C-alpha cells in the first residue's frame, strides 16, 4: 500500500548499496543509453550485471559474451565456486527492436527470477540461492561493454 | 509467475492502446527526457497524463499547471462532469532532484493510485472510479509542456 521507487546511477566497475532491498514481488530494471553488439571480446564477460545478498553471495549473475555470442545466468556463495549455469544463445536476437538503447528487467518471483530484455522474456531462472538483494554491480571488460559506461537502475519495492 | 514488460512512445496529443491492461498490482511509469519548470501558462493544464478505461472514463487524470503552480488529480466518466479533484501544491518542489529529466510512476493498488515523482510519493489517490486501464494519453498546451514532446511509458503487468 506504500511501495517505493529508488533510482541509482551505476558506473561500470561499481557496486551500489540499495537504499531498499529487493525481495519476492519486487522489481529491478537496468537502463542502458547505448547498445554495442560489435564492441569486442569479453574476458570472457563483455558486460555483467549482478544482484548480491547481504553477505556477498551472487544471487543472480547476468553475463553477456559477444565472442561466445551467448548470455549466462549463474549464482554462487562468497569465496565458493560458480554453480550450475544456464545459458541463452544469440545475443543480438534478444535486443531486436532496441535502437541505440536497452533495458533489462528482473522480477523476483520469490523462488525464481524472470529476466526480460526490453519486452522479451529471455529466461525463467530457478534460484540456486535465496534471499533479499541488497546491492547491485555492473562489471565490464575494459572498453568492450555492450552498455553505456553508466547504467541507470530503478527498483520497485514493497509490492507484495 | 509470467509478468510482462511493454514499452510505449507517446507523442504529445496522442492516446495509445495498451497491449496489456493495467489492473490492481500493476505499474505504469512515464519517462520524460526534459523538464521545463518555466515553460509558461497552461490552458489551464501545461501537461496532462491520463489513465483511461475501455469505456473512455478518466480513471486517473494528472495535470500540471505552472501558472497556478499546482498538480491536479481527478477522474470522470465519459461525457460527464469532472469529479472531486485532489490537489498538491508546489510543482518544482516535487521535481527536486531531477536535473533535466523526470519520471512519474503510478501503482495500481486496486482501491487506490499511488503517484510517485522520481522517488517522492506525492499522493495516495482514492479511486473515484474503478476498472482496468486500457489506454493512456499525454495532452499538453501548445508549446508549454513541462515534459519532452515524446514521453516513454513502461508498464509492468501480471504481478499479482
Ligand atoms: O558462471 C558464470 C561465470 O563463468 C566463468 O567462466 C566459466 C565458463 O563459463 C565455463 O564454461 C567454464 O567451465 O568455467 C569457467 C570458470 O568458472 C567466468 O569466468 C565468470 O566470470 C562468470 O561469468
Ligand atoms: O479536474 C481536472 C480538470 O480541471 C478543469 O478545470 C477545473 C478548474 O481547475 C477548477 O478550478 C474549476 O472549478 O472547474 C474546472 C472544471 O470545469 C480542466 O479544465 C480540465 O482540463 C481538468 O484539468
Amino acid at each position: 500500500t506504500t511501495s517505493a521507487v529508488n533510482i541509482y546511477n551505476i558506473s561500470a566497475g561499481a557496486s551500489v548499496d540499495l537504499a531498499a532491498p529487493v525481495t519476492t514481488g519486487d522489481i529491478v530494471t537496468f537502463f542502458s543509453s547505448a547498445l554495442n553488439l560489435s564492441a569486442g571480446a569479453g574476458s570472457p564477460n563483455n558486460t555483467a550485471l549482478n544482484l548480491l545478498s547481504e553477505n556477498g553471495a551472487y544471487l543472480l549473475h547476468i553475463a553477456f559474451r559477444l565472442q561466445e555470442n551467448v548470455i549466462v545466468f549463474n549464482s554462487r556463495q562468497p569465496n565458493a565456486p560458480w554453480l550450475v549455469e544456464q545459458r541463452v544463445s544469440n545475443v543480438a536476437n534478444q535486443f531486436i527492436g532496441s535502437g541505440g538503447k536497452a533495458m533489462v528487467t528482473v522480477f523476483d518471483h520469490g523462488d525464481k527470477y524472470q529476466v526480460v530484455i526490453n519486452e522479451k522474456t529471455v529466461i525463467q531462472y530457478t534460484k540456486q540461492i535465496s534471499g533479499t538483494t541488497s546491492s547491485l554491480s555492473y562489471n565490464s571488460t575494459e572498453g568492450t561493454s555492450i552498455f553505456s559506461t553508466v547504467v541507470e537502475a530503478v527498483t520497485y519495492t514493497g509490492l507484495a
